[PDB]
DNA sequence: AAAAAAAAAAAAAAAAAAAAAAAAAAAAAAAAAAA
């Protein structure tokens, strides 16, 4: 089942760049639900979410791709467990933001 | 607080109009021959 889920992550990393809006949105929700667990290649899928910052649209109904990407990365890398103070809230946020740019390419 | 209804968007198939290309017919011009 884990091998088939990894094949699924490999296919959803390609389906992120489709033309339908709801396909991209449910693909992003699937990758967020995978990375809420500790699936190994799921992080790779999250990297291909980062190139969804460019696809813009002035439609103004539902949630767009970038407006959903803000919420996805906010839940992933901009939160901490709520038993923390204000100080280590910012420390965990800054640790996640620093670790987001350690093993990074130019793109 | 949840469910139902209405509106908008998406996908597939079909139809209409315009543009381009092809074919046919008619007319005009030139040259040659005969009385």
């Amino acid at each position: 089942f884990i091998k088939e889920i990894h094949k699924s992550i490999e296919l959803i990393s390609n389906l992120l760049f489709s033309k339908n809006r709801n396909e991209v949105l449910e693909s992003m929700d699937f990758l967020v639900l995978a990375d809420a667990f500790d699936i190994e290649l799921s992080e790779f899928g999250i990297k291909k979410m980062l190139h969804l910052v460019w696809m813009k649209g002035t439609n103004d109904e539902g949630t767009s791709i970038s407006v959903h990407l803000i919420e996805c990365y906010k839940q992933l890398f901009l939160t901490a467990p709520d038993s923390c103070n204000m100080q280590e809230k910012a420390a965990h946020i800054a640790k996640n933001l620093i670790n987001l740019s350690i093993g990074a390419s130019i793109a």
